[PDB]
C-alpha cells in the first residue's frame, strides 16, 4: 500500500455514495436515450450517407428525431452543417430575431464568444446590432443568483427573448442547476408567456435527469463535441425546441424556402448516433471524474471548486493552486498523461483579447473536443486551472494521480 | 453502315470545327487550373481531415486560394459546410446586405428558388424583406437583352448590390456571355464604381476561357454539385471574390468572431481538389454532348435552343418537342441511358409551386448533381425538355442517339 | 421500492466486490493502453488516410506499435486488410505453416469455423489439408482441463505449431484463464522449445491484465468486433507475436516480397485508436454486466454459466432456460432493449450445417459485432442463451431487468 | 503562332486520324460499360456501406456482377481488400494452384514483384515454391515474339496454369495485342484444353473493344489504381474468370468455409463503380496522350517506343533521349506540370534490388497510381523514360509541351 495510494482508498471511500448516485442519473438517461431510439425506430439503413443536395435524408432525419425525443421538444437540428456550438447558439438567435426585437440576457454576461455575436464587440461583421436587434445583460447577484428585480426592470415590450446560459463557464459563479433554470421561466413566463425562452445547454447535458426543455424552455442549443457527442462527434452542434421556432433556425442554417429539409450527411451519421446513445455513460464518466479531482486536490490541501460534495449541472472543474509553477506542472502532467499528442507540453501562449498568457493541455482525439479529459485557465491568480471531462473514469483518475505526483 | 449512323456521321463532321475550339478552351482552362494548383504549392497533405473546430486547416485554406488564383480573385470561401449554389448565394446577399439597402437584379427575376430569400414569396423565414433589405428585378427586353433604361431608372444611392444571373436557367432567354457580362458591369460602375456587382455563376465555370471576376464582377457564387466540382464533390458551394466581400461572407457562413477561420473539412477535401482540376475537361464533355444535342435533335426536324452554332457560355441545353408523347418517351429513354437507376421509369409528377407536372432523368452518381447527364422539363407546350451535362462525351452520345431511336 | 427493483438492491450489493475488483482490472488496463500510446509518441496526424499502395503510412504503423507495445510483442498486424478473427487466425496458420508440417489443438476441437480451415470439413478449397499440412485436436478431460498425457502422446517431431483457444465458445467447458494457458506453454516448451504456441484470444482481451504474449505465447490472434476494437472498429482482426512469425504472417495478407509495408488504411485509423484506447473499459463494462446476469438471472432460479462469483478470463455468459419459450421470449426482449433495429424481433432461424435453428439477437451498430450487447444460441436442449457484451454496464442492466420482466 | 505551337498544329494535324479511332473504341466500351451497369440494375442503395463481417453486401455483390457483364465472365472479385494488382495476381496463383502443380509464364519473365511470389527471388516467405508449386517462364524470341516449340516443350501433364502478361512493363519488347493474346489462348488450349490460361490483364483495360476473357483466357486480374479505376478508385484489384476459379480466388483472399460471401465494404463502393463507368473514357485520355507523346518526341529527333503509329494495346509509352541530362530534365519538368507536389523535384534514387538509381515523377492524386500521369526510367544508357497516363488528355499536352520546351 503506497502513499498516494493510500490517500486514494480514503478519497474514493469518502466519495463513493455521491459517485453510485451519478452512475443512477447514467442509468436512467441510458435508458432515456434507449427508448428515444425506440420510439424512432433506429435502424442500421438510418447511418447511411446521403449526397448532393441531401433531400429526403431519413438518416439525419431519424437522428433529429431522437435529439428532440430525449429533450423532450417537438424539433432538433443536429447536422455537421451546424459546425458548434457557438454556431448553433448564433442560429437560434438570428433564426427568431428580427429588427426591433430585443434579446435579454439574465445569466449574467455570457461567454466572451458572443460578443461579436450580439455587437458589443466589433462593427460591420452582421452582429445582432448591424441588422437592429438590440442585447442586452442583467448582472448577477453578488452571490451568484439572479437579480430578479432588476430583470423585471429590464424586460419591456420589445424583449422578445430571454437568454440563460446554464454553464458558468469561465465566470466566477455557479452553473445553474435545472430547478434554478425552471425558477427563471416560470418568472418570465409569468410576466410575458411569449417571451421565448432560450438556453445555453452546453455542458449540462445528461448531468442531470432533466434537460432545460422539461422546464419549460421554448429552445436549447449546445455542441456536438462536449457531452452529447459522448466523444465520438467529429464535429457539430445542436438546435432543440418549437416546432416553429426549429423551422426558423433552418432558414437561417441554410436558406428560406428550403430549410432544414437539405444539407448531405455524407459520413456523420453513425458516430453522431452512436454517440448520443453514449452520451449518458460518457458523461457519468466525466462527473465521476470531477468529484474525484475536487476530493483528491482538496485533501492535498488545493482549493476546488465546486466541492467534491458540491450538487452537480454540468461537467466544469476548477482547482486553484494559487501557484503558477504548480498550476503550469500540473496542466502539463495532464497532457502528458493524454492519449494524443502527450509528447508535445503545453505553455503559456498569447490569447488574442486578453491581457494574460493561457495553458491548455488538449491531448485529443478529436481537435478542441471537450467531453474528452483536458486541462485550462488563465495563467494569473489565483492561478485557477479548469480539469475536466474524460471519456472513461480510469482515464481520470491514471491523470490525475500523475499529475498530483508531478507537480505538489 | 446503318441510317441513324448515317446521319451521325453528317452532323458529327458539321459540329467538328466548334468541338475543336471547346476542346481548345478545355485545354486553357486546364492550363490556368494546373498553374493555380502549382502556384500554391498543392501538396498530399493538403488533402488531411480536419476535425472538431477545423482551426488551421491548411488543406482548406489551400483550396480556397486555388479557386481564388483560378477565378482571379483576393480571396474565395469553398467548403461543405455551403451545402448548395443557392446557399452560396444567399450567404452572399445576407453576408453583405445590411438594413436600408436594396439589391437589384437585372438580369430580370432570377431563379424560383432565390423568392423566398429576397422575400416575395413568403413571410417570416428571415428573408432579406424581413430584414430590412430591399430588393427589385429589371425584367429583360423581349429579345433577352438588358433594358439599360429601366436599370438606369432603378438604381438609386441605396442601391448596394447589383445581381446578374448568368445562366438563362428556366427563363426563356439566352444564356448571358462573358462579353455581355462585361457590358452590364462597366455600364452599373459607370454610374457607381462602389456598387458591389454579384454575378451567380452556376453552369457557367470554365464554359469559356474567362470568369466575370475578370470583367469586373466584384463577387461570383456557384455549386460544386455543378461544373466546378468536376463531378466529383459530394456537395458544395463556392464564394469568389474581393477580401473584404469574402470576409462578411464568412462571418454569415458562420458567426461573427469567428468567420471563415472556423469549419472541419473532414474527409472533403480530396474530391473538390480533384474534381476541380477535372474541372476544364468534364466541363467540355458536357459542352460537346449539348452541341451534338441541338445538332441531332435539329437534323431531325425537333427545335433546339440554343443551336448546335450557338456561341456557348454555359451548359444549358433544350429540345421542344411540340409533342408531350415525345417529350415524356425522350426523357424515359435519357433516364433509361443513365448509368444510375436506369430501371426507374421517369413519368410526370407534381412539384410545389408549379401548376403543370414536370418530368425528370436524374440516373446520377451523386444526389442532384448536374455535371452529369440529366433531362428534366415541365409538361406543357412547346413540350420543352432540357436535356444537358454529361461526364463524358461518349455517355451524351449514346443517351442521345438512344433516345432519339426511342421517340422519334 | 418496486418488485424486481428490490431484487436488483440485493443482487447488486451482492455482487459489488468484484465489479469493484474489475474497475480495478479496468484501470490497470487503460493506464497499459494509455502507456503504449505514449512510448509510441501517438499524435493526430496518425489518424490521417493513405490511399493506394500505402507505402510508409506512420498512422498504420504506428497503431501496430501500439498493439504491439500492449500485447508485450515484438510485432503487430492491425488493419482492416484483416477482415475478422477468423481471418486473422488462418493468416496465422498459412503464414507459418508449410508443407509436412503439422498443427496440434490442444484445447479440444475448436470453433467450426476452423473446420474448412484446417481441412476436416471440406475439399478443394485451399484448407491447410490441400497444401499438405496436418491437423489434429487433442479433446478435454471430462472435467473441461487440458489431457496432459493425451497431449505428450501426440506431439511428435512434426509438431511444428500448438492451438490454444482461450475462449470456450460454444463448448460446454471453462474458458482457459492465463494461468491455465502458461501451464500449457511451460509444459510443450519443456518437450520442445522450437514448437510455436499459438493463442486464439477471442473475447479475452483486457479480461485479465496479462495477455497470453506474457505467459510464453508467441503469437496471437483475435478480432476487432469484440474486445479490443472498444466497439467502434468496424471489422477487422489483429495478430500480435514475434517479429519473424508476424513478417511471415504479412507476407500471407499480401504476398511474399511486400508483405506489411503495403496496404492503404483509407479512414479506419482513428475509430481503431480510440477503440483500443477504449478497450478496457469498455471490456470492464461487458464483464460487469456478464456478472448482472448471472446473479439476476440465478436469483430467478435459471442456472447461469459462468456464475456470478466465477473466475473471469473472457466475456461469455450464458444462461439456460429449461424452457423453449422462455428462451425465445429472453432474447427477443434483448433485441427489444438494444438500440438498433429492436423493433425486428429475432425468431428461430435456420442454420447451415446444424440440425436445430438458432436464435440471434443483434440489434447493434456493426454487423455481427460482439463488444455489443447481443444474444443468442442453438434452440435445444437445456435452452442456453448466449446473453454477453455491452458497450455499458447501464444498457446491460435495463435489457436484462426488462428480459426477465417479459419472460420470466 | 510560336514555334512549339507550330510543330503541334503540324504534329496534331497527323495523329488525328488515330486520335479519333481511339474515341471510336471510347464509345465502344462506354455503352459496355452502361449496358453492364443497366442489366446489372444499379441503384443508389448499391453505393451504400457495410460493416462488420460484410455478409449479404448487393451493393458489393451487384459490383462483381457489372465487373463480369464486362469482362464477359461468369464471375469477378472486385473489392479494397485486395490492396493491388501484385495482391490480385498472387491471389489468383495460390487461389488456383496445389502442391505438385506447375505454373508456366510464356510470355517470358514477368514482373519483379512477382520474382518472390513464384520463389525464385526468396526463402521461406510462403512463395509458390515454398508449398510445392513449380514455375517455369519461356524466354521471348528475339523479336519479342512467343517461343511457340519451347512453349510446347514446357507443357507437360503438371501444367496446371499458363501465365501470359499483356503489358511489357520494362521489358524491352512489344505489349501483346488482344490478337496476339487470342493466338497464344488458342495455342496452349489446342495443346490441352483443360489448361487454365491465366492473363495478367493491368494498364490493357479498355484499350481494345475486347478484353482477354473474350479470346479464351479463364481468367484475369488487375489493379483499380490503374485503367478499370478511371483515377477515382483509392486503392483495389479485380479478378474475373470462371466460377468455380473466382470461388477459389475467394477462399485465398480471406479463407476457406467463407470465401467471397465476407468483407466489409465500408465507403468504398461509390468510388468504385463511378470510376468503371469513367474507365473507357479516362484510358482513352492516357492513349491519346500517349499518341501525342510518341509524335511530339519523334518530330523533335527523340526515339518513340512504341511509336505514334503503332497498334495500341496498352498504355505503355516510352522515349529514349540517349542522354542523362535530357531525360532527367524531361522527367522533372512532368513532376512540375503535375497537380500534386509540383514543387517536389525528382532526383536520381536508390531502388532495392536496382544497381541504377532510378528517377521518378508522381506527382498524383492517388498514392502511387498510373491511370494518372507519371514518369520513370532507369537512370542508364540509352536513358529511356517511361512517360504516360493522364486523366484528361488536356493535362498530356500541357505537361509534355512543357517538358520539351524545359530539357530539349
Ligand atoms: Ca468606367
Ligand atoms: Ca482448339
Amino acid at each position: 500500500m503506497t502513499e498516494i495510494q493510500t490517500i486514494r482508498k480514503k478519497v474514493e471511500q469518502q466519495i463513493t455514495s455521491l459517485q453510485n448516485e451519478t452512475d443512477e442519473i447514467a442509468e436512467f438517461n441510458q435508458a432515456k436515450v434507449l427508448d428515444a431510439f425506440q420510439e424512432n425506430k433506429v435502424s442500421d439503413f438510418h447511418f447511411n450517407p446521403s449526397t448532393g443536395y441531401g433531400y429526403d435524408d431519413e438518416g439525419r432525419d431519424t437522428l433529429e428525431r431522437v435529439y428532440a425525443s430525449v429533450f423532450k421538444t417537438e424539433a432538433a437540428l443536429v447536422r455537421p452543417q451546424i459546425i458548434s456550438g457557438t454556431h448553433a447558439i448564433s442560429t437560434v438567435l438570428f433564426g427568431i430575431l428580427r429588427p426591433g426585437d430585443e434579446l435579454l440576457y439574465i445569466t449574467g454576461e455570457p461567454y466572451d464568444t458572443l460578443e461579436e455575436i450580439v455587437g458589443i464587440r466589433s462593427e460591420g461583421q452582421g452582429s445582432l446590432k448591424d441588422f437592429q436587434i438590440g442585447y442586452d445583460a442583467v448582472p448577477l447577484l453578488p452571490n451568484g443568483e439572479i437579480d430578479y428585480p432588476a430583470v423585471s426592470k429590464k424586460i419591456s415590450a420589445n424583449t422578445k427573448m430571454i437568454g440563460i446560459q446554464r454553464s458558468r463557464g469561465y465566470a466566477d459563479r455557479p452553473s445553474f442547476t435545472i430547478e434554478k433554470i425552471k425558477e427563471m421561466v416560470t418568472f418570465v413566463k409569468n410576466i410575458n408567456p411569449n417571451i421565448i425562452v432560450f438556453v445555453d445547454n452546453c455542458y449540462g447535458e445528461f448531468v442531470e435527469r432533466i434537460e432545460p426543455t422539461e422546464v419549460g424552455a421554448d429552445i436549447i442549443a449546445g455542441s456536438l463535441i462536449k457531452n452529447p457527442g459522448g466523444g465520438l462527434a467529429k464535429t457539430g452542434g445542436y438546435i432543440a425546441g418549437r416546432n416553429t421556432l426549429v423551422d426558423l433556425c433552418g432558414y437561417r442554417l441554410t436558406t428560406p424556402g428550403i430549410g432544414r429539409e437539405a444539407g448531405a450527411s455524407l459520413y456523420s451519421l453513425l458516430e453522431m448516433y452512436q454517440g448520443f446513445f453514449l452520451a449518458p455513460h460518457v458523461t457519468a464518466q466525466a462527473i465521476k471524474g470531477a468529484r474525484f479531482t475536487a476530493a483528491m486536490l482538496a485533501e492535498f490541501g488545493v482549493e476546488a471548486d465546486p466541492l467534491w460534495d458540491a450538487k452537480r449541472t454540468d461537467l466544469i472543474q476548477s482547482v486553484s493552486f494559487h501557484s503558477k509553477d504548480k498550476m503550469i506542472a500540473f496542466a502539463q502532467a495532464i497532457q502528458a498523461a493524454s492519449p494524443v499528442n502527450a509528447h508535445v507540453l503545453p505553455i503559456g501562449a498569447y490569447m488574442p483579447g486578453y491581457e494574460d498568457d493561457v495553458i491548455m493541455a488538449a491531448g485529443t482525439f478529436i481537435q478542441g473536443a471537450s467531453l474528452e479529459l483536458t486541462a485550462d485557465g488563465p495563467i494569473r491568480e489565483p492561478y485557477q486551472l479548469y480539469v475536466q471531462g474524460g471519456l472513461t473514469y480510469e482515464h481520470v483518475k491514471i491523470a490525475v494521480t500523475r499529475a498530483i505526483e508531478n507537480s505538489l
